[PDB]
């Protein structure tokens, strides 16, 4: 139908919105801490601690899949991958630091996100 076609030109439009805030997001992790899953072979006790595990190359593969259907879940994941850090890391690490800083700056892209959304539909 022509419906679904429409459907389907916006939630492209969605997943090249958020290509961009993901691009923005990522250069506010210069270390490239964030990038790729946390390594089960040098952390190997990480799941016991972390549930549900997030990382930058994660959520690309779920936008170019177009897996998120809305901006609420895109942040969902980010929040993860901060919140992850700042459980499993120590408030006094170059890790949990990372993590703040990604939140401060990140937030600021993704309120205008936000707003972009919402007015663009
Ligand atoms: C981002 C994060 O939370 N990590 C967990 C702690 N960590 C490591 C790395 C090697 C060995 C032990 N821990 C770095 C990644």
């Amino acid at each position: 139908s022509m419906e679904q076609v429409a459907m389907e030109l916006r939630l492209t439009e969605l997943t090249r919105l958020l290509r961009s805030v993901l691009d923005q997001l990522q250069d506010k992790d210069p270390a490239r801490i964030f990038a790729q899953p946390v390594s089960l072979k040098e952390v190997p006790d990480y799941l016991d601690h972390i549930k549900h595990p997030m990382d930058f190359a994660t959520m690309r593969k779920r936008l170019e899949a177009q897996g998120y259907k809305n901006l609420h879940e895109f942040e969902e994941d980010f929040d993860l991958i901060i919140d992850n850090c700042m459980k499993y890391n120590a408030r006094d690490t170059v890790f949990y630091r990372a993590a703040v800083r990604l939140r401060d700056q990140g937030g600021v892209v993704l309120r205008q996100a936000r707003r972009e959304v919402d007015s663009i539909g």
